[PDB]
């Protein structure tokens, strides 16, 4: 499957993607304003994720640190990012569908559409501002937005299973961007797409 991930934010971000045990493709790389990288998924990646890293710096060899979504000090990313990260999730070809969504679950960094570029389903997006929006508690010191599970470590917005619900700080990124999981017991926002889509990821989709 091809993926082509683009930034069209005026900041570079350091895209990053994995399936959680290895790096897809080169598994991570800078991406200046304008940049596109378009990268190859194998077919029946199960728990593949796209992120961008924000406020990056690496050595010639690809080793550094990123104020987002690190992985391990790498630019080659081989596992997930450190939260707050806006989340692209796909797991293709599975019993002949792909399954698409975007998640603030693991808290929101830069805003993306995670769309088909091939037929026969929806994209979604989150690009409200949720970093100018986000809560004073919620806030995090490297940039970002953390979700409430991050900060506070309690049962009521850590819970998978329940005696669960929803809260404040989960709504607050529901109500700006219902097209995200918030929290882990969502009603599902994940799209059914084809099997063997192409898609794109773009951060900072235009309006």
């Amino acid at each position: 499957a091809t993926f082509e991930i683009v930034n069209r934010c005026s900041y570079t971000v350091w895209a990053a993607a994995s399936k959680g045990d290895a790096a897809l493709d080169a598994g991570g790389r800078q991406l200046n304003s304008g940049e596109s990288w378009t990268i190859n998924v194998e077919p029946g990646t199960n728990g593949g994720k796209i992120w961008a890293r924000t406020d990056c710096y690496f050595d010639d060899s690809g080793s550094g640190i990123c104020k987002t979504g690190d992985c391990g000090g790498l630019l080659r990313c081989k596992r997930f990012g450190r939260p707050p990260t806006t989340l692209a999730e796909f797991s293709l070809n599975q019993y002949g569908k792909d399954y698409i969504d975007i998640s603030n679950i693991k808290g929101f960094n830069v805003p993306m559409n995670f769309s088909p570029t091939t037929r026969g389903c929806r994209g979604v997006r989150c690009a409200a501002d949720i970093v100018g929006q986000c809560p004073a508690k919620l806030k995090a010191p490297g940039g970002g937005c953390n979700d409430a599970c991050t900060v506070f470590q309690t049962s009521e917005y850590c819970c998978t299973t329940g005696k669960c619900g929803p809260t404040e700080y989960s709504r607050f990124f529901k109500r700006l961007c219902p097209d995200a999981f918030s929290y882990v017991l969502d009603k599902p926002t994940t799209v059914t797409c084809p099997g063997s889509s192409n898609y794109r990821v773009t951060f900072c989709p235009t309006a």
